[PDB]
């Protein structure tokens, strides 16, 4: 009731989502995908029977963990709203079909489902089941994409029931794509790539952007979810902060385990020598700004307001210090 | 004995075109255990690397093991040959003193592993029958995945750590180059692959030794890698009668690939229908449009050290091209 207000902030950067999670019973992520695919009329696109929708977006939110403090269900309601968002800016007006618009949130909703909390290379160094799955190659990303399609075979789970076989293969590869990217250590890498994209782009009469091949519109979608991932400085301060406070949350515990293993302690996880304030302000300096950066060109002027945003937060943080 | 006629043909263990097959039925259907026990203790690598000689058994008769015996050529004697093509290859005079003990090791060692729990069937199959396997590696290289995590999560069984004793640093490297050389025998890799091996022949540096010159891990690990892929696609080069060996198990799982297929109304892959199904045109094929370019270019890398291998290959393909 107050969370059918709530949910009225749908299309809006800033969404209430820690209240949204209060007020579901810790189901935002159902509920948020529930919302945003009526919103987007998807049901009926892709006859997905409402109760299929249902029951596998309880099952992917079971298996966020509700003990990790930030990769959980909560950040992927946030992703996928984020992702949302995004999908609507102007100068992207139907640029992407209905199947990559399924495609990118489908992936921001799984994109970090089963997270353990700990980094890929604590998975690594402690040679995890997960690394020797892997090969130590994106271990965390791969997992994320396995264990989201394995969930679509449980019972009344196959949201993907009514797509044709090659719609289905289609959004596979799109999906997998997409969630690959968020891996950190490809972040470099694709900021060259958006950067390219953008000294290159070109424009419609009425702005929409204009992608002819495949490469480029992935391309496009992997640094939108990859910018949904990492906009969380982008947002209101009050909901950044908190944010802020649950990462490091989960860096100060992975650092408490490999203080106790007698491993070395990954970098900002020491909670005995850590500048959470400075930490944030070098993030959205090297990182966060950088991306955003990049990301507002492409879709100029849409993203003026988010850019606005993060650089209000980046010259607070710092007024901490 | 048999076992007198078993270490007769193991000295010929350094030579192209050993007798795998009899050396496969002479150990007992053990070609993997004895060949690589016979290359660690030809290169002297126990001793280098403080290796057991009962943890070495151990470990090599369990990953010999897990390949499996109903499958016509993806199992243990072409692990076996493998290993052996590429024991040859790293012995190349071009090559004399390039690479070091470790990487030796971890070239012999991806070879072994590089098809260990092959069920027999392609990557695309796996893809398109929505296998547990394809599903777990999200369709990249599905098959090449596996067999490494297999490889080296058998290591961790009783008495089977054969690297127990290198450094961490070492396990570390090894672990990594492994992966790299054993990711690069997916096919699906192989244009790529063969398009920088190129790279490297037209711009390559030798040495005042004349041998070649490797400045980077980017450029060894280029070359091992190839390396592999050229031992594992080192069939049309061998002689005649192992050759055709090779052809008749490839294709008696091409086909019992193509009869799954066939019954599950999917379409049957290329030279996977035994009604409909061409062997001496698709070898020759094969050797045009994939074996003898890499060969070819292997070759120049190495020029003249591989000119009997390529002549031989050259024999094959005549040979196969006059009966059709
Ligand atoms: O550190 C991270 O490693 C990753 C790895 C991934 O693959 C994906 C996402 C992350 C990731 C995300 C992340 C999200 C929010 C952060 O701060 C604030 F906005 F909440 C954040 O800050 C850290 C990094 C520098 C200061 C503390 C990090
Ligand atoms: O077909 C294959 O797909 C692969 C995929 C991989 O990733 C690695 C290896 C192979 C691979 C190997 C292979 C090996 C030997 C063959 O012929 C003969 F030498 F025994 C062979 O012939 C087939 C293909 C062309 C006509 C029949 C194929
Ligand atoms: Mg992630
Ligand atoms: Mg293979
Ligand atoms: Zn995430
Ligand atoms: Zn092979």
């Amino acid at each position: 009731d107050v969370l059918a207000k709530e949910l009225e902030d749908v299309n809006k950067w800033g969404l209430h989502v820690f209240r949204i999670a209060e007020l579901s019973g810790n189901r935002p992520l159902t509920v948020i995908m529930h919302t945003i695919f009526q919103e987007r009329d998807l049901l009926k696109t892709f006859k997905i029977p409402v109760d299929t929708l249902i029951t596998y977006l309880m099952t992917l939110e079971d298996h966020y963990h509700a003990d990790v403090a930030y990769h959980n269900n909560i950040h992927a309601a946030d992703v996928v709203q984020s992702t949302h968002v995004l999908l609507s800016t102007p100068a992207l007006e139907a640029v992407f079909t209905d199947l990559e618009i399924l495609a990118a949130i489908f992936a921001s909703a799984i994109h970090d489902v089963d997270h353990p909390g700990v980094s890929n290379q604590f998975l690594i160094n402690t040679n995890s089941e997960l690394a020797l799955m892997y090969n130590d190659s994106s271990v965390l990303e791969n997992h994320h994409l396995a264990v989201g399609f394995k969930l679509l075979q449980e019972e009344n789970c196959d949201i993907f029931q009514n797509l044709t076989k090659k719609q289905r293969q289609s959004l596979r590869k799109m999906v997998i794509d997409i969630v690959l990217a968020t891996d950190m250590s490809k972040h470099m890498n694709l900021l060259a790539d958006l950067k390219t994209m953008v000294e290159t782009k070109k424009v419609t009469s009425s702005g929409v952007l204009l992608l002819d091949n495949y490469s480029d519109r992935i391309q496009v979608l992997q640094n939108m979810v990859h910018c949904a991932d990492l906009s969380n400085p982008t947002k209101p301060l009050q909901l950044y902060r908190q944010w802020t406070d649950r990462i490091m949350e989960e860096f100060f515990r992975q650092g408490d385990r490999e203080r106790e293993r007698g491993m070395e302690i990954s970098p900002m996880c020491d909670k005995h020598n850590a500048s959470v304030e400075k930490s944030q302000v070098g993030f959205i300096d090297y990182i966060v700004h950088p991306l955003w950066e990049t990301w507002a060109d492409l879709v100029h002027p849409d993203a003026q307001d988010i850019l606005d945003t993060l650089e209000d937060n980046r010259e607070w943080y710092q007024s901490t210090i």
